[PDB]
């Protein structure tokens, strides 16, 4: 199973696993984010998922504490249909505390995870 | 694989966006005013019966915060095949970063089915 | 499918059988946190899971309202690598309010999940 990687530029550091780790993805850019404030962090990069797939996006165990940012939407879900030329993923931070990003930083981590299976709907007026 | 929905009422607008695969989005029951560092259950005026084995995970949509200004105090919902009464509905725990508003009908967070954890036995150990 | 699981001590209460359900965990210890301040609290817990597999930790639905934190990282990843003798399990917890957890106190809850198969990531440059 592949995935295909678009870097925004080169100066992106380019992240190597098949060990099934969650794989860390970083700012693309420095960004600063003052105490109570929301910024997209973007992580330079933009991805083909395998056909029929998710990819599931969360902080690192230490985002916290190095950043003092949670994590707006709590998980993101990047759809295998994502995967435009121009699609690039992002990081939506709000900061608890005043902030500094640097670029390079490894500030989530993902994986990706099968879709849920195709589902019919039945509306009901009663439940058991 | 389906799944049987139950509405709180006829005002609510069936979410007949069955999967392609894709996570579903539910929408609020009814007009809900959330003020600054305010928390408030957001009833999503749905019950369902999940298929047999599985269970549902919840998050907030992308565009959730930059349009409401709440974060899911849960992060990630955990619905089970059990909550399945008749009187089981849906709610989306919201606390509010600034003073904000909800209306009836809108999209608020989503959610898909997962099959659940196969059975486990647990040892304690002295050591590991 | 088996787990091994090693408590902080004898006082922790051990956890029940179960069935797919998430395991709710327990707070080793009272831990009191104020407005606008972090910390981890111990779970008193560590161990070790399936070859392939990871836990996901989250909080209850009631976390909230009963204790008044967040969970930092939305949701904490353990992998079957964490299963040594000192790798305790902890919730990151972020007050919105004065609040005080009490040990006993079950506050997050978790289960196990087949970690993502072998991947390439194949640079490209257009897509
Ligand atoms: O944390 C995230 C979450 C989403 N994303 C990406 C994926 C998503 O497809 C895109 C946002 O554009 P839309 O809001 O239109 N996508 P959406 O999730 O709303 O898809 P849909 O409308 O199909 O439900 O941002 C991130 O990069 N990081
Ligand atoms: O975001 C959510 C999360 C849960 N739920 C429902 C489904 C679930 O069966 C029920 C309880 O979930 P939790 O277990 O996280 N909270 P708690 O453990 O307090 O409830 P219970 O004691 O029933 O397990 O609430 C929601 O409606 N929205
Ligand atoms: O909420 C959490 C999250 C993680 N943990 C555990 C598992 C994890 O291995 C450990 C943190 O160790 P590291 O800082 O090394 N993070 P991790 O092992 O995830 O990094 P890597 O991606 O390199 O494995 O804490 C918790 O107890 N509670
Ligand atoms: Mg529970």
């Amino acid at each position: 199973m592949q995935i295909k990687i678009k870097y925004l530029d080169e100066t992106q550091t380019r992240i190597n696993m098949e060990q099934g780790d969650w794989i860390d993805l970083r700012a693309a850019e420095d960004v600063a984010i003052k105490k109570d404030e929301f910024k997209l962090v973007p992580l330079g990069v933009a991805m083909e998922l395998p056909e029929g797939y998710e990819a599931h996006v969360v902080p690192r165990s230490s985002t916290y504490k190095n950043f003092g940012v949670i994590q707006t939407n709590s998980m993101g879900v990047i759809d295998e249909s994502y995967k435009g030329d121009n699609d690039f993923w992002f990081f939506p931070a709000y900061a608890l505390r005043d902030t500094k990003i640097k670029k390079g930083d490894r500030i989530c981590q993902f994986r990706i995870m099968k879709k849920m299976p195709a589902v019919d709907l039945i509306e009901v007026d009663r439940l058991g």
